[PDB]
């Protein structure tokens, strides 16, 4: 036969083997550290030769060109692990051709922005060379990357990045991207703050955010441009920044719960190699990425791959090929960049945002680039990385590179480069200058930042019976055909009772107080394992046909007035995913971007919030006083001694209250449906925006003692302290009192049945249902009710060094003298778990508790 | 017509999985050239095949009760070797082969019915809908004792956990229905305890139709879902390092394998995973391969996979470290265990991962206790029309002519008969008063009078061994004075807290023991102090001093090693090996370091569910240590504090040690106590960052040579001075640091009103030794705990509340000295830092 026909064949696997492994041979390191093949008759005289290709004949040379261009000069793409096809032919459309050349115009603005980002640094090396600054030096073409993607967004015609990042080039993309001011930037250097600059207890400057609005300079267009807040751990903001940008969408009524599918609001997260690969909460987000709960319709990632983490090697951090391997999971294409090439990373840039716009999911841009410095500008990188740095002291940076291919294309002389360099330099030393003539304040100590935030004079949390029954017949007013579960239509029928009767369970309460806030025009996001239904089976948020599947949200009906109009409210319930870390930063996120919204998350069992640790202690325990960053965030903790094991018994109440300080966080474990309806609305209402820690009950929902009266929803409000109601509406006798016992949660119900079996008059048990801020006013003012008592006790089913007494042990004496001076503690012994594994061992306990309490 | 099938082939390898028949719920060219012949590379050779044979090969490979995914790889040598396997004819199982397959079916699904009678109100997770997971794993131990391996370590969450456990482990029936009877002798009964569906075991598997035996164990694990993969990782390293298998060892057989299994919804959630993942070919991780298995039953409690992961499927994550993936039908146990046979193959072949997704379904409720028709109402109607995989096999044996259905039933009857007799003799047993759980405090003790000093010839060994550099060996030039100045302080003293450390590991190394240190970029160390591992400055060869320690003056091995290695950029799955680390080898000693202490709330869950609680819960014992650099520097709120507040109210039971030493000799011979005293519980150190070059805290060789760990330290001028106590009226308490700063306050206006005492040792409280040094200052009429964190944080919050209830005639009256209370641990600013830290120093001599 003709050998053309297998030299054809051979053209066929070459396209594809480009397409698919091209990357592995692409020239993206600006370092440059590192027989049987079937040629089927395929050699360099076959050059010229004219080859069939997948409709168009093209020459060899010609097809080998434009793979090479398009694959392995300084752009390696990997998109072939995408299951669609059509996303495929996307990519191959636009990387597998001629490139337009950029104007002269845009080629001096791209040198514009490395100039921008090299002279900040060198100009903060002269000023401040003892100070940690982590410089971009090396990796100065993250400015006009950055740049492009937030003009092609603004081209795109979208309301606003949201940006988050790590610690590399922080500084320059405050001043040189979102427009921080330079004069504040070094204010901070200098260590002189306003007042403002001063507040809460603060943080280091390359941890702060700002905002600002990116005007085009090619078109007709601007954007919004914001950086978030952070702590030094890598990559914990990374589900923040989704919860962010979701809230966003949700209140301009784009996106996923949005009339359209623009996802207007575009996150930008920007990280480093070394944590790209090593942090699980990376994994934990991108999982995120196409969930009905948490999609944001697309994020653009940006490495700053600088081939070194400190003094660690790639080879030490990683197990994949690329820092970048984790993202291919969500079928999102990787581009990685020789970030020696200006107008490569900006092409690359504006290709992402393109594709993002196309497809509304994730794109990751790999920017090979090194780190000119040690790791901070203190340390010697020689030390561990002799050979890395001998060969980075041989490498002109990428703003003197282009300078010279500009000079050598003709565009701009010698000379007008020098002036341009000279000029901005000028403007920093002027501004630097005029923050030096600055008036010195003196330092103080920091102040706690409690009495920035107060409760309204006035705030009912009362509601009307009207409302109470709207909602309970709510659960039956079923769309027509609906196929009710049997075991599902016996609690609707039993809401639709209690919201006209009374004997209000808990779990009912908690709806009452959701669909009071949608009825008054609030959105409310509910969310967490299994929190349509409930882990107890309590909840039934969402119901589901028996026969269709299709489903129903009784409380979404509250969201319209009786006459039609909307409330402006909404309900918004889902099952998140298996993952505490990602979904509590995301709740976090979402109530710092939609301050106006009630925002819950609920962990199965109280025991797995540990899993988010790192966003407990770094967000929602401190943001406030760190960042001046609010969120009102309310975090959901089913709590109980049960007899289920150490991991189904604690939300460790006592980590919460050590946390807790300056007024923080609330911090509850209330006892009763009517309380906890209470806290909610309050919490919702009371414009104060501070995350809410709530310890819920589990076998207490179906305590039929732990019910409430409609009277407690109507003509009630929140109580911090109770008191038995013998004592408040009954016939009880406060005088006969001679012990008294003080408690939290559910442990009240089996000291009161005891009181009640053995008629102890001489006992008075009264509950802290607001554990912090400890309620020290309306706590006094109870205690003081009972003059004839003698002697006073903590009683806890936690472990010693566990629940409230470590905190109360140390605190009720100190600050109410008068009243619990002597304070003695009933409880479990010191325990290094929260309970012990079995059922039968924690009765005995329990039962011991009892009877210590009342011997 | 040829560009057709060439193309068709890498249609079916790449995508064929999309289309293959995994699921058993089943919820979701022309056709002239069949008999032409095409150029194919076969696996001996080119081959000419038709293209019906072509077809027919790759649906039998790709699209039946197998989706292969493998195209991913790099390696063309792994896909080649995948390809001959599944592009071939399989191994028929010989009749006694399909025989114990359904002994194994038999046993999974009868003795979760056995449960379902006898203990309708207990959880027990079963495997119903999965029970073809006990051939599979029967077949991954089988096929690792063909290969004449040393050991199987199993981690796995409750998803047929007790069924495992039971038969594929061999934990005695009688225990387990012990655990469901709720009557257990005092060594079940011991410390705190877990729940049953937590417990591990260990026994030794024998083949049924082979000569080999094997050893396999199965490690406990908290509630906490997918927490146990790094300690699973960790205790087969120490295994492999002990057998001197795998990376560090003279072969590389890797002999000790990792079966991991995982439920679908936890292996896409939670990102210890990936961590985990991500450590699979590291050199200080590595375990050459583990073998995971995913029981995919298609749900998550109440959730739908739609609402659990992003990806096609629940293990694409593992792609990311290039493992092939086979999907697999759980309906055909077949399949099941031809793939089990394929991956334990496929990890001997290449030394690395390989994941089974076995597709299956949850026969009940979540738990026993649940309704699941009220959320998945179509799946379960679905499910209630399935036969189960025994009984479908059972049918299909008695088809081929295998067996009879007198035999099949006779051989269940006898099973369940079995379970029945145990079950009865359990129930006999004379059932005993349940008392509260105790404290494991006292079930380990160190023993009397522990001497920790070693000679000055040792000291000057370790000094010396800094500058004995392999020949040609070119010294970075700002590292060779730290070098010289090692040897200089080895034979005249001024010890600093760097080479203290090195000290106490490179004389445990002499002595014979091996020492694991790792943590972020622990080789050089963060300050720049360390040095353990040294690059050549020409060259980028790397010299390890202490190594030379493993070998005695006259050249034999003391039997000893340093193990030091630069971690992943992790805190999870870093804490979690090293824990594991721990437990696998109880002779190592294991230290883990912290960047900064503030970084290690990343591994809270480990913390929390292994390191402070596994010796109450399992009776799992743990040396590891963790260092945690902490000190107010000014530096911030993520530079500062390892929340020493948090180990303290963590602690009990004299689970864990928690010092804060101010010395370097007192560190020396903490770490020397910690790896000589015979105890297996771990020690959380807070170190320094500006102490380490503090010319006050440096120790002299009397230190190391003439003394031991002191848990309580008095200012120099009365122990060896010529101070006099009886002048003291004002006692200052603290610990760490601060020390330094009061004691040259003191110095300066000369108070000799006020003494500084240290408590190094802040749990288990050095109580006696507390009262003794505190009774040698008569005239005190004010006691002081002074700090430099926050209120609420540091030592305070445990010993405001714990020294007045312990030693009331010493510490009632005892007030604080601190940083007010703060929701943050430290000020963001260094000049905000200094002005409160002078505030603590002018209080505490006000
Ligand atoms: C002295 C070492 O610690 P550190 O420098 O103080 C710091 O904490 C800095 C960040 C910060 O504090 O905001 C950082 S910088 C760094 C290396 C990062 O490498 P890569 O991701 O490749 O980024 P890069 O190459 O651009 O740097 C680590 C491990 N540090 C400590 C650290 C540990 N673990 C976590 C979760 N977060 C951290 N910040
Ligand atoms: C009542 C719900 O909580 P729970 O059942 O008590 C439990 O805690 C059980 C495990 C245990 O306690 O050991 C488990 S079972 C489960 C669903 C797992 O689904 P999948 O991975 O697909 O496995 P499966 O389908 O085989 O079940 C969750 C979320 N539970 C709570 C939980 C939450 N978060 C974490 C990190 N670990 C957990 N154990
Ligand atoms: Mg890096
Ligand atoms: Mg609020
Ligand atoms: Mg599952
Ligand atoms: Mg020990």
């Amino acid at each position: 036969g003709d050998s053309i026909e297998d030299k054809n064949a051979r053209v066929i696997e070459l396209i594809a083997a480009y397409r698919n492994r091209g990357h592995l041979m692409a020239d993206i390191d600006p370092l440059r550290l590192d027989l049987d093949v079937n040629s089927h008759g395929l050699t360099l005289w076959d050059l010229d030769r004219e080859f069939k290709v997948d409709v168009q004949r093209k020459k060899l040379r010609d097809i080998l060109s434009v793979l090479r261009d398009a694959y392995c000069r300084h752009v390696g793409v990997e998109y072939t692990h995408i299951l669609e096809p059509e996303q495929q032919r996307w990519i191959q459309e636009r990387v597998e051709t001629k490139h337009d050349k950029p104007t002269v115009a845009e080629q001096k603005y791209i040198l514009s922005k490395l100039n921008a980002a090299e002279a900040f640094e060198t100009f903060l090396q002269t000023k401040y060379v003892g100070q940690k600054r982590f410089s971009l030096e090396g990796a100065e073409t993250v400015i006009p990357m950055m740049d492009a993607v937030i003009d092609q967004c603004a081209e795109h015609g979208l309301d606003e990045v949201v940006i988050a990042m790590p610690h590399r080039g922080r500084l320059n993309v405050l001043a040189n991207i979102v427009g921080k001011p330079y004069s504040q930037i070094f204010s901070e250097f200098e260590g002189n703050l306003n007042p403002s600059q001063a507040h809460g207890s603060g943080d280091v400057k390359y941890h702060l955010g700002a905002t600002g609005t990116y005007i085009q300079m090619f078109g007709d267009n601007d954007i919004e441009v914001s950086l978030t807040a952070n702590p030094s751990h890598l990559e914990a903001v990374d589900p923040v920044l989704e919860g962010l940008v979701r809230a966003k969408q949700d209140l301009l009524d784009t996106g996923e719960e949005g009339s359209d599918n623009r996802f207007s609001v575009v996150p930008l997260m920007l990280h480093g190699d070394a944590a790209f690969a090593g942090q699980g909460v990376v994994a934990e987000t991108l999982n995120l990425a196409l969930l009905r709960g948490y999609r944001t319709g697309g994020t653009i990632h940006i490495v700053v791959n600088n081939q070194i983490g400190f003094t660690t090697a790639p080879t030490d951090s990683r197990s994949s090929e690329y820092c970048t391997d984790v993202a291919k999971m969500i079928g999102a294409p990787i581009f990685h960049v020789n970030g020696d090439d200006p107008e490569a990373c900006a092409w690359v840039a504006r290709l992402a945002v393109d594709f993002r716009q196309a497809f509304k999911k994730d794109v990751v841009i790999d920017m090979l680039c090194y780190r000119r410095r040690g790791h901070n500008e203190g340390d010697d990188p020689s030390m561990t990385q002799p050979y890395m740095y001998d060969v980075i002291d041989t490498k002109r940076g990428s703003r003197k590179a282009y300078t010279e291919a500009l000079i050598g294309r003709g565009d701009i002389s010698m000379k007008e480069a020098e002036d341009a360099l000279r000029d901005y330099q000028g403007q920093l030393e002027r501004v630097f200058n005029e923050v030096r003539e600055l008036e010195k304040h003196e330092i103080e100590p920091s102040e706690s930042v409690e009495a920035d935030q107060q409760i309204p004079s006035k705030l009912a949390t009362a509601v009307d019976k009207a409302m109470l029954q709207r909602i309970g017949d709510a659960h039956l007013a079923l769309p027509e055909g609906f196929t009710v579960h049997p075991r599902v239509r016996p609690v609707l029928e039993k809401r639709r009772e209690m919201a006209y009767e009374g004997r209000i369970d808990w779990a009912f309460a908690e709806l009452l107080a959701l669909g009071s806030l949608i009825a008054e025009g609030k959105l409310v996001r509910l969310s967490g394992q299994d929190t349509q239904r409930g882990t107890f089976t309590q909840r039934h948020a969402v119901i589901v046909d028996r026969k269709t599947g299709e489903e129903f949200t009784p409380l979404q009906l509250l969201a319209t007035n009786p006459d039609g109009t909307p409330t402006g409210g909404k309900f918004l319930v889902y099952n998140s995913a298996l993952s505490e870390f990602a979904a509590v930063g995301f709740e976090y996120g979402y109530s710092v971007g939609n301050p106006d919204a009630m925002v819950l998350w609920e962990a199965q069992f109280g025991d797995f919030v540990n899993g988010a640790q790192s966003i407990i202690d770094e967000f929602i325990s401190s943001g406030e006083a760190k960042w001046g960053q609010l969120s009102d965030v309310v975090l959901l903790l089913p709590h109980g001694h049960e007899g289920q094991g150490p991991d189904h018994t604690s939300g460790r109440i006592e980590r919460f209250l050590q946390l807790w300080a300056e007024g923080s966080m609330t911090i509850a474990m209330p006892s009763t449906p009517a309380n906890y309806f209470h806290l909610l609305r309050r919490h919702g209402k009371d414009g104060i925006q501070r995350p809410l820690i709530v310890f819920t009950p589990k076998s207490m929902l179906r305590n039929k003692a732990a019910v409430s009266d409609i009277r407690d929803f109507t003509e009630s409000k929140f109580r911090s302290v109770l008191e038995e109601p013998m004592y408040t509406d009954g016939e009880g006798d406060r005088n006969k009192v001679t012990r008294l016992l003080l408690t939290s949660g559910k442990i009240y119900y089996e000291l009161a049945a005891r009181k009640a079996k053995e008629n102890r008059e001489d006992v008075a048990i009264v509950r802290i249902e607001q554990l912090a801020p400890l309620p020290r006013r309306r706590l006094a003012e109870t205690l003081d009710r009972y003059p004839n008592v003698k002697e006073k006790f903590w009683v806890q089913e936690e472990p010693a060094n566990q629940g409230a007494w470590p905190s109360f042990g140390l605190t009720l004496p100190e600050i109410l003298p008068d009243h619990f001076t002597g304070l003695k503690r009933i409880s479990r012994r010191a325990m290094s778990a929260p309970s012990s594994g079995s059922s039968k061992v924690h009765a005995v306990e329990q039962q011991e508790i009892l009877d210590t309490a009342f011997g």
